[PDB]
């Protein structure tokens, strides 16, 4: 039936600047609140502020070192740190900005706060829109991510749950995740991603997983002008044979916006509809759900994608004429709150989707 939601958000999170050009933008993410508080979402949901997770909360995943240098480096000490900052690869994608740590803090407080509650059965649902940073490594900051707060969130749910399903949406391949649990069968993490000559340059189909961990990790490649319809066709058969399979006890959605048509570094079609398909999908399985965030980088479009991920979450239709807001500007020149394909081509031709889908759906027969 309906699911009782709980929703993670800081009001400074907003705050957070990257720098001059930087497409990462945490404003998207005071946008969207603000988007689904005047379509009237807070009278159906719990709303939560996040505590701001420790270093000591982050050592869980990332090194101490790690860690040490996130908590140390300011744009004033920079000149101090110039070989640390190599080592951790903090620089032009993952600049150092003021105020970083606590945005980590914040990011990672949501998906820690969000796990807990649903390992004490208190929600059935917990969004953190601030969180999906999937690119962030063991002890290297990568594709403006710093803090793995997936990874840190599956770590809490792997207390209660003997298997957890991570599955990742976002344009870019899940990297992040998929090392953390690549030799474990305790996770199956499951990426839908534009592959070839893309950042990260990971996720080719054949990297399966090693060890106990062989046959847990799934990679679906994609081209450039993915839709609604091919990508449709082939997320509900994929998950429906992970989860026949798997038998998840939980699942982590990482709801990443820069797979929507328009996104200024994705090259993929899909609709605001398209997209929140994938969240309805997850939702018929009736398990415990994260649902987070990640990239997104046309904010208007971000913030419409997870307002409306946010009403499928709590079964509730909403009107498609925005309502007034504080960013109402921003969702010119139509001021609706569902957008239009463009007219890219689509290089995933339908064969090439049943292809894909055939080979994952025989290294699933391996389980
Ligand atoms: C989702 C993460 C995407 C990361 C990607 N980075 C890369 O492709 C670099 C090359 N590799 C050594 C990593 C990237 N694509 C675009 C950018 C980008 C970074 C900027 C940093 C400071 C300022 C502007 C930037 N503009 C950018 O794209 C328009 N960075
Ligand atoms: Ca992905
Ligand atoms: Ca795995
Ligand atoms: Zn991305």
């Amino acid at each position: 039936g309906k699911k009782k939601v709980c929703y993670y958000y800081d009001g400074d999170i907003g705050n957070y600047y990257y720098g001059q050009g930087h497409p990462m933008k945490p404003h998207r993410i005071r946008m969207t609140h603000n988007l689904l508080l005047n379509y009237g979402l807070y009278r159906k949901m719990e709303i939560y502020r996040p505590h701001k997770a420790t270093a000591e909360e982050m050592t869980k995943y990332h090194s101490d070192e790690y860690i040490k240098f996130l908590r140390s480096i300011r744009p004033d000490n920079m000149s101090e740190y110039s070989k640390q900052m190599q080592r951790f690869n903090v620089g032009e994608d993952c600049p150092v900005f003021d105020g970083l740590f606590e945005f980590c803090q914040l990011s990672t407080g949501g998906s820690v706060a969000g796990a807990v509650k649903l390992n004490r059965q208190q929600t059935d649902m917990a969004v953190n829109w601030a969180g999906g940073l999937h690119h962030a490594k063991k002890s290297e900051a990568s594709g403006f991510c710093y803090v793995n707060d997936i990874v840190l969130a599956i770590l809490e749910l792997l207390k209660y749950h003997q298997r957890v399903l991570y599955i990742d949406i976002d344009i870019h391949h899940g990297d992040g995740v998929e090392e953390a649990f690549y030799t474990t069968d305790r996770v199956m993490t499951v990426s839908f991603h534009k592959y070839g000559e893309y950042f990260p340059g990971t996720g080719d189909l054949r990297d399966i997983g090693a060890g106990k961990g062989k046959y847990y990790a799934v990679n679906f490649p994609m081209r450039d002008g993915i839709d609604d319809e091919s990508y449709g066709q082939i997320f509900k058969p994929i998950i429906s044979k992970v989860m026949e399979m798997y038998q998840p006890s939980a699942v982590v959605l990482q709801c990443g916006a820069d797979s929507l048509s328009g996104d200024r570094l994705g090259c993929f079609n899909l609709t605001v509809k398209g997209h929140a398909k994938c969240v309805e999908v997850v939702k018929t399985f009736n398990l415990p759900l994260l649902m987070l965030g990640g990239g997104g980088y046309t904010i208007r479009n971000v913030a419409r994608c997870w307002t409306y991920e946010t009403a499928v979450a709590l079964d509730c239709e909403i009107p498609n004429e925005l309502p007034y807001n504080d960013y109402f500007e921003y969702f010119g020149p139509d001021f609706k709150l569902h957008i239009s394909p463009s007219n890219m081509t689509n290089q995933n031709t339908p064969e090439y989707m049943e292809k894909i889908k055939q080979r994952l759906f025989e290294n699933l027969r391996m389980l």
